[PDB]
């Protein structure tokens, strides 16, 4: 009930009106993004009369809290179809899109600093991959497996110790948070899905973000433009469970059993009552900290993961939560901290590692600097500051997060999960180099730092099986949708906002049969330039002489490939890519 | 001072101001699409008053003899053009761009062929469908992809394929749908094959083809000139540029006077840097001439304004290109006439729809496309778009496109060439191929039809053989002012004889030259992708896969084995199964 496309032609053209969606009426579990997103399409392209778009919210603080994961890139094709049409709130007669083309030319994202070591020095090596032959190899085979081949698979089953070794694998595990136990699959996508970016890896100089933290620039506009064609707003409702009605020819959503403010309601469905559910939750069952406390960490299942199981039960087309939810190995990832600051002396330290005014306005770390050599796999970034618009501007929030939850530090000689704020700052500034007579003071007196707890959030990425996340709309549903990183849509990536949005525009077309064609992931692991170009930049610039000079049966099948193509277009093509 | 781009992020992103542009203006010289596609792009992009936009034209302000244009044909990825038109306001559908009229109505009616050649009086060709391509032609199909456009200054395709290629379907379909002859620029033909690589699987049947509503004054050109309107752009007529006065320095080029008459008088145009001039250099339509149903079109070979202009900017300099290689040594043999053959005989319309499978009076497709006649001795080719191609024309006549790209060979039923014909003799030449007894043709034509026919020397000028050189830049090296657009400037990659070539020259100009900070779409990614290219494996083949194309070559079924041996467990394996050439 949709088709892939790319190219001016289909991002230009608008669908014809859906037949008969006046008689349609839609409910949205949550106002995460792929929510929003979703609401905005049902009234930009399915025409739907805003008064029948219901957003059931749950919802109805010692200091700012900012989150990761709004990295964005130029081909997030669905998001920017999207946000396009979003009026920006800090421009007239702009775009959300707009305002986010224009800065990041204004001030384009780089980092000047990616590694760090032994208390703030730069790895010697940063910028180079430094993949052996062996690894290369590995990384291609992978690519070259079969999806449907790589069910339950780990990471540590297909790469081996040339690759763990690589200054390729720092850059990638910590960007993207990849733990060695993750799904292979994933990282497969991961691959295909950003080679066009490969020459950026290293220095971030392909990421792109906006002006403020993800609520204020992206969340806010959607709810505006949302509110501004009347949807409703629904608050301090939970969802317990959706009654689907699963027959032979069709699936069909009947009833919402919800509380709303205590009382047991039901919300009854007809098939022209759409139903969109974010199944599943990287934040649920969050806990904070403080600058004294840590964040109390916690197993329980919220809301989110409690309504995926129950939907789980009513039919195996509708996946298996229990993968991304339990058995999480307590090594994972669980704690980040937002470290705020007016301090000179920490914010001259920043300065001199990353080589810029942290309190100018413009990038500052670029992306994440990862400290290489810290027990805890600990990284951190500063985004444009002020992140936030009541923020003072003296001050700073660094993002500081660590890969490895269960071992002690290297100087708060304890697990990052039994730590206060303050004590991951100190275990932070210890790394960056300040003198270990200040890092106390700096950090109890001087900086406010609040860490927060995440059972799931390495949840997107746990080993899967096909059949795991349900489909978008599952085989024969009528009325019911999946949206957000744990349903399933081919070769996109999980753990990105693009995610959130492919799936909700892809659930509101197919629902609603809508005319027109949905952007196909980038066709960059098609196209033989880009293809020629990962060559290069993946054996660190050589050209193909030097690739081969160590292997005769190389050496000679390039010799004679070479003479074959001699003066033609394919050794021209070649030139230019640098590979000849 | 401009980038290529491609997806999301660049087409829908909007360009800032651009530095300075309230001091500028523009002067656009030579009349038709690109001069029109520029002007939006001034007011849309470059923020430019429309006071001060210029549209010089020669012209006066403005059964019948209605007249059509061929080879209109679009396809969904003429990125500029698309670009463009979702832009300009529809003058048929309320809130609706051109883009939003064309994109429901294409699918709504989605354009193909039941009947693509027909042969021996009607009949249909028994192989039509197939490409018939012979593994030495195919060879020379790819030989000539990989060979260096660099290499190819003044090459003909009767240089680069030989007696298989030309015996193909293939080459029957190419041909004809292109209006490629044999002496024509392989260079070009080698353009065409990249370019439109990702819809080889709609050649035969014209599957990837998509038309407006109507004809392309009605479609394209008057919302265009609405839409300048509403914006405040001047449209001057009874403007002949006879040159422009450019200074080529060691430094620079600058574009000093336009040197005009102006409704009879002689008038100098003074330029400042800040005063930008767009030529569209040369045309393929000056100087034609027009017949009637009685009388032919006039064989001529004048040269006009554009021609003559072009002329005076090449002997300012070499880079300003060379129009001779495209406007002199035409060879006679080459297409000249086109006719239009309008009628409300129920007899021609019932042949029609006998042919093409289709009612020709229903409003919707009815050949999808030209019908080639294949063994007529003129290399005769028909079309009847959607009816009636003119708003106020009547719902009982249909009106129908005929050209013939060989014109000194006497015809099969009239024994005489093309130029030497009335338009009721091409008429009859027609429906002889269409089956039509030879006792009713002369009546038919005579007394039942009206038949226009139009004689254009330069309409295979695109096509001519040509240099590396030949054609400017679309913004000279150190141009400062001076911009060439349309079909006989220079850009990468592009197909010359299409509009969306017009378009993105237009584009182009307009972004280097006020410096536009936004990407421009690159030419279609299609003969990169690894997808695209399996499919034409695929097709080329006549839909053969691997081991069939492979079972009768020692050298390639060995180097096949090895290859399967290695992708066997792979995702190469399934993507060569998904293109079916496993
Ligand atoms: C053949 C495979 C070779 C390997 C190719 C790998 C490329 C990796 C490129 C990384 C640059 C970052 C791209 C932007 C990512 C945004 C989303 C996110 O940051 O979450
Ligand atoms: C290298 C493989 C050979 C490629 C063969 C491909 C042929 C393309 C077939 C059909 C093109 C249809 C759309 C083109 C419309 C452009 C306008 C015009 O027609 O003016």
């Amino acid at each position: 009930h949709m088709y892939y496309s790319y190219g001016n032609y289909e991002a230009f053209a608008r669908p014809k009106k859906p037949e008969n969606v006046e008689n349609k009426s839609a409910y949205l579990i949550g106002s995460g993004l792929a929510s929003l997103a979703a609401a905005c399409f049902l009234i930009r392209d399915g025409q739907m009369e805003g008064s029948k778009i219901h957003i059931l919210e749950e919802l109805p603080l010692k200091g700012y809290v900012v989150r990761g994961g709004r990295e964005m890139e130029n081909h997030f094709e669905c998001l920017w179809d999207l946000f396009r049409s979003i009026p920006s709130l800090e421009i007239d007669n702009a775009s959300v899109l707009d305002e986010f083309y224009w800065l990041n030319k204004e001030d384009p994202n780089y980092s000047r600093c990616r590694v760090i070591e032994k208390q703030g020095q730069r790895l010697v090596t940063d910028g180079d991959f430094t993949l052996t032959k062996t690894a290369i190899k590995e990384i291609v085979d992978l690519c070259l497996t079969n999806e449907e081949d790589l069910d339950d698979v780990k990471i540590t089953d297909v790469f081996s110790d040339d690759f763990f070794n690589s200054n390729f694998w720092i850059y990638w595990k910590t960007m993207f948070a990849f733990e060695p136990w993750h799904s292979a699959m994933e990282m497969r996508r991961y691959l295909m899905r950003f080679v066009h970016h490969i020459s950026g890896l290293a220095d971030f100089s392909a990421l792109k973000f906006t002006k403020y933290n993800q609520y204020e620039s992206l969340v806010l506009p959607m709810v505006e433009y949302l509110k501004s064609h009347g949807v409703q707003f629904e608050y301090d409702v939970k969802v317990e469970d959706i009654k689907i009605d699963v027959t032979t020819s069709q699936k069909i959503a009947r009833e919402i059993l919800i509380d709303r403010n205590g009382n047991a309601e039901s919300i009854k469905l007809t098939i022209n009552d759409l139903v969109f559910v974010t199944n599943g939750s990287i934040t649920e069952s969050s806990t904070y900290g403080d600058n004294d406390t840590p964040a109390p960490p916690t197993d329980e299942l919220g809301g989110s993961w409690t309504l995926w199981k129950n939907l789980a039960r009513q039919s195996p087309e509708f996946g298996n939560p229990d993968k991304f939810c339990q058995n999480i190995p307590k090594k994972s990832w669980f704690v980040s901290a937002t470290s705020t600051t007016n301090n000179k002396e920490i914010i001259d330290t920043i300065e001199s590692i990353c080589k810029r005014d942290p309190l100018a306005g413009k990038t500052v770390t670029g992306g994440i600097i990862t400290i290489n050599d810290s027990a805890w796999q600990m990284s951190f970034t500063i985004n444009r500051q002020q992140q936030f618009k009541d923020q003072p501007e003296n001050e700073i929030s660094t993002w500081i997060y660590a890969l490895y939850s269960d071992v002690n530090g290297d100087y708060i000689k304890k697990p990052i999960t039994e730590c206060s704020g303050n004590e991951i700052c100190q275990e932070w500034l210890y790394h960056l180099g300040v003198s270990t007579d200040k890092i106390e003071d700096l950090a109890k007196h001087a900086s406010n730092t609040i860490p927060v707890y995440m059972p799931y959030i390495t949840s997107y990425f746990m080993t899967r099986a096909i059949g795991d996340r349900p489909l978008v709309v599952p085989h024969q549903s009528q009325n019911l949708a999946f949206i957000g990183n744990f349903a399933e849509t081919e070769r996109d990536t999980v753990f990105t906002t693009e995610y959130s949005v492919r799936t909700a525009m892809e659930a509101v077309y197919q629902l609603l049969n809508i005319d027109r064609g949905i952007p196909e992931v980038i066709n960059s692991p098609f196209d033989l330039r880009v293809l020629m170009d990962a060559i290069y930049e993946l054996n660190d610039h050589q050209d193909l002489r030097e690739i081969t000079k160590d292997s005769k049966m190389q050496k000679l099948a390039l010799a004679g490939f070479l003479k074959k193509i001699k003066g033609t277009y394919i050794e021209s093509l070649l030139k230019e890519h640098k590979l000849l």
